[PDB]
């Protein structure tokens, strides 16, 4: 009644069998690799947990622990001076400035230590299993459709993150890790919870139906009759019978049908120039081949025979329809190229436009995370974890603090 | 009943034997060679005992330590101005730095010589036996699977670390050290265990069965019964009388097989043509060849005779071929390629992204070790272990200690 078959058709099958190569392979196809890589979503779940945990530092708990380190070293103001006892304002001033700097380096070692901590939990799960992205990326290129799966249950990530956060020591050891962590933590679990609860089908399960009279989709899973929901990012376009898609496999699929049929037809005429001399024999009037075509013959006689061992060529195509996926899959996908004085391709890598476009609907819709913040850009997809925690580091509350505490200790030694 | 039949079958064999050569060879081919070094995972392992050991090193016992050199050798800042006596503070400030950087240079030396005693246990292991790095990339580039067995034992690692270790003078000599190293010693242990557990199963002995309809695996060894556990970077795809991998060999695979059938016919031609002069016969109305036809002629008379002597070309598909493979694994394990002003591959080396997507996995689900820190970035694979060592202690807390140290004790022998 009005619904049509969509995904378990066979050329929906053809399509991805098409991305492995299963009718001709190219250098361009090659640049898909970089495309499906989980590169840009781990850096994006290690930004968002830095400012997390970063962002809750407070003031009050950060300059007792400082003062209580000075208590400790019995180092403060007074003491010092009177221990001193010389007006070499420089030397006093740089021992101070010194003191601060080693406590300033080993808070920042050890809440890069915790925050990496934290990071290790989640990193396995995005690429593999639950919400695993490069089954969403391959499901974009084969349909531009991407069906999803919901429960709500605690499992694996649920189950790490509460066995690493309930007797970390930094916890115990430091008043401002503990209340960083604290406040960051029901964050935490609603973002496990968010991996946790949703699958992506997978391609060789799931069923999709479409209805054009109204536009709505029903897709279900036929193993455990669990029913799901459709994500649709490029609409298609329907036509009486027929479903036309707008994915790059459908605008590529008419070219590259044609040019393995050429790369077959001429391997058909190959085999036929194996034989070198060839005989052609006739009625009479009343590595070697036998055309006898003396039994069509009757009251009839031979005028003419033509030869001609015609061999296609098809270098041209391949090179043409190679250079076609490289820049189909470039500009589709927002990639950018990076390349020496004259080398090219020295690296390839997202770009700022291409991380919004596609890793923002992933995180909001596919996983309805809770909140990733500011998405970041583009240039730090090509950082490391260290270079990712010292920008994040740089560039926020705590910096300042440290810094206005660092300028007010060291006026109050000069001046006490 | 469901179940299926997976690598013992001939298509996973002749993949293996593609990458022997066993069908053509090609320069491409060759930068495969790179992709399975261990040279990545040695360095994140000499980085992981680096931390570890020097993570330990407490303010304390360093201050007790130096203060100890300071009294065997009798210079303390009293008797030394005392001896002195003359107001030229640059002089004993300058004596006295250099006293504690000579002490500095012995403490560097000596903590560098144990770490390299400690890190030898560990590198036999881990190219060859349990835990080889090269079995894991291959199986990953042949099938995207990576069959692993397991039985807790203590073994050859473990036994080294324990003959290494509790005979060692440094202990007795040095109380830092001591209380570092007993204190590192856990996670040692630890990391040992893991080492000496887990076996990859060889590709010539083990079985593997799919079951499509549940999606679960079972691999089991056939010598000893033993049961084992599938890890799948790479999931496959079912196509109902068919599993279909997504591995760089099978993209590759028609393509190759369509090249080498070139090849075997144009060899074929080559060898026809040997013969230089043919002849060719017929029947009568009432370095040589022959071509004796007189047989098959009956009432009938030749009317035509064609000779076309053609010979197939191949280099064109082996440079095609070969570019191809390059660029396919090139762009797979994110290999990264160091060039000259024009000159290229001065070098081959591993990115950080191929070192976060490859080395990571395998410490984490293969191995199962229990903590390795923050990944070495790319450029950490080309230092020595002479750079990496003083890279890692650059930057971490030993430094700032000694540099305290320094400060301290040069302001308050110039104060004294």
């Amino acid at each position: 009644d009005g619904w049509v078959k969509v995904h378990p058709t066979p050329g929906t099958m053809l399509f991805r069998e098409i991305l492995h190569g299963q009718l001709g392979y190219t250098e361009g196809q090659g640049v898909y690799n970089v495309v499906r890589s989980s590169e840009a979503t781990t850096r994006q779940l290690q930004a968002a947990i830095f400012h997390a945990l970063l962002n809750a530092t407070t003031y009050r708990d950060l300059e007792a622990d400082w003062l209580g380190h000075v208590a400790a070293r019995g180092l403060q103001p007074q003491r010092l001076v009177r221990r001193y006892r010389n007006a070499r304002e420089a030397d006093i001033a740089g021992v101070a400035e010194r003191v601060f700097d080693t406590w300033r380096n080993t808070l920042r070692t050890t809440l890069l230590d915790f925050a990496h901590g934290l990071v290790a939990c989640f990193a396995p799960g995005g690429p593999s299993g639950p919400s695993s992205f490069p089954k969403y990326i391959d499901w974009l290129t084969c349909l531009g459709l991407v069906p999803i799966l919901r429960k709500r249950q605690e499992g694996g990530v649920t189950q790490g993150l509460r066995a690493f956060l309930k007797q970390h020591p930094l916890t115990r050891q430091l008043a401002t890790v503990a209340e960083a962590a604290e406040r960051a933590g029901p964050g935490f679990f609603e973002l496990a919870l968010a991996f946790d609860s949703t699958r992506v089908a997978d391609y060789d399960r799931v069923y999709i139906y479409y209805n054009h009279r109204r536009g709505d989709w029903l897709v279900r899973d036929p193993i455990s009759g669990q029913r799901g929901e459709c994500l649709v990012l490029w609409p298609p376009l329907w036509t009486g019978d027929r479903l036309v898609f707008d994915s790059p496999v459908q605008r590529l699929f008419p070219e590259i049908v044609a040019c393995h049929s050429l790369r077959e037809h001429a391997h058909v005429c190959r085999l036929r120039n194996t034989a070198s001399v060839k005989v052609l024999l006739g009625r009479k009037s009343d590595y070697d081949i036998i055309d006898v075509s003396k039994s069509m013959d009757d009251d009839t006689y031979v005028a003419n025979s033509f030869q001609h061992p015609y061999i296609p060529s098809y270098a041209q195509d391949l090179e043409r329809l190679s250079r076609l996926w490289e820049h189909e899959l470039v500009r589709c996908f927002k990639i950018l190229c990076h390349r020496n004085n004259q080398g090219q391709e020295t690296s390839i890598s997202y770009s700022s436009g291409a991380i919004a476009a596609f890793v923002a609907p992933y995180f909001e819709s596919v996983l309805r995370a809770p909140r990733v913040g500011a998405p970041i850009t583009g240039s730090d997809v090509i950082l490391g974890e260290e270079e990712l925690w010292d920008a994040v580091f740089k560039k926020t509350r705590l910096q300042t603090y440290l810094t206005d505490i660092a300028a007010l200790f060291v006026a109050d030694v000069q001046h006490a």
